[PDB]
């Protein structure tokens, strides 16, 4: 697969050509790097509205790399922000250090 691409999170092409046409859904997508080995980490994807203030939200379950992620109801803030981290299945302490995502405009609504 080219160069090696690291474990990167990024957005989604969203607009016009968004398969159906949600009203205010985002898509997002991410990707480890070489094929690895074995598995069982977990990761989670982080996602806070950046506007006046802000809670920080968190989401679990996630896979180490994600097809076509979709979030919907991220109505609050002007822009929203993204970040990506993950560990080990049955032995976390860790967590690795927040990756640094990504922070764009999602939904106008």
């Amino acid at each position: 697969g080219s160069s090696l691409e690291p474990p990167m999170l990024q957005a989604l092409d969203i607009g016009p050509d968004v398969v159906s046409h949600q009203p205010g859904c985002l898509w997002l997508s991410w990707k480890p790097w070489k094929p690895s080995e074995y598995m069982e980490q977990e990761c989670e994807l982080r996602y806070q509205p950046q506007l006046k203030g802000a809670n920080w939200t968190l989401v679990f379950h996630l896979p180490s790399s994600k097809d076509q992620f979709e979030l919907c109801g991220l109505h609050q803030a002007p822009v929203y922000t993204l970040q990506m981290r993950c560990i080990r299945s049955s032995l976390p302490g860790f967590w690795s250090p927040w990756s640094p995502g990504l922070q764009l405009r999602p939904t106008m609504k």
